[PDB]
């Protein structure tokens, strides 16, 4: 409605995040635009405090899923449209698996007709020779599902999934995702039933860039009902 009103064009979006995982502590800045009717993002990432402390890949899922493509018989079902323009909170813990865990929150909502994604994120319990603090992990992504459910007692969504990122001997790291949105706004949100967004993603490189960055291609559709 008013929300799903914001989306029908091209959106710039910004994207501001503060990490220390470690004790190691960076900061990220990202710029480009997205295009729900498409479920298109392109976006570039900078590490603005220098090098950054663990792998790209890590950082796809912390750095706005209001973004997604949803089919019009399924247009009731997306709470990330109708929390904005007030936005709405999201808050993670990311558990690597035989490794640390990132916790992190965000608050997600327009300042003028930009999409701003603010974030702070916390890393503990890593492993300094790990395939995280060892940067043993590929430049690329795998698709993944996202799976949603109402959180009533909120006001929300409850979101899990996992992610499997490619270390460089052909294993695979695990990163288990557990995820929770509330409205920012007191005003009313789609509530949906159980569904989830398949996404696609793809890394790259700006050959002219010579700071620390990211350039991600993303492609995400909602599915799973009818
Ligand atoms: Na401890």
């Amino acid at each position: 409605s008013k929300g799903e009103e914001l989306f029908t064009g091209v959106v710039p979006i910004l994207v501001e995040l503060d990490g220390d995982v470690n004790g190691h502590k960076f900061s990220v800045s990202g710029e480009g635009e997205g295009d729900a009717t498409y479920g298109k993002l392109t976006l570039k990432f900078i590490c603005t405090t220098g090098k950054l402390p663990v792998p790209w890949p890590t950082l796809v899922t912390t750095l706005v899923q209001c973004f997604s493509r949803y089919p019009d018989h399924m247009k009731r079902h997306d709470f990330f449209k109708s929390a904005m323009p007030e936005g709405y909170v999201q808050e993670r813990t990311i558990f690597f698996k035989d490794d640390g865990n990132y916790k992190t929150r965000a608050e997600v909502k327009f300042e003028g007709d930009t999409l701003v994604n603010r974030i702070e994120l916390k890393g503990i319990d890593f492993k300094e020779d790990g395939n995280i603090l060892g940067h043993k992990l590929e430049y690329n992504y795998n698709s993944h599902n996202v799976y949603i459910m109402a959180d009533k007692q909120k006001n929300g969504i409850k979101v899990n999934f996992k992610i499997r990122h490619n270390i460089e001997d052909g294993s695979v790291q695990l990163a288990d995702h557990y995820q929770q949105n509330t409205p920012i706004g007191d005003g009313p949100v789609l509530l949906p039933d159980n569904h989830y967004l398949s996404t696609q993603s793809a890394l790259s490189k700006d050959p002219n860039e010579k700071r620390d960055h990211m350039v991600l291609l993303e492609f995400v559709t909602a599915a799973g009902i009818t």
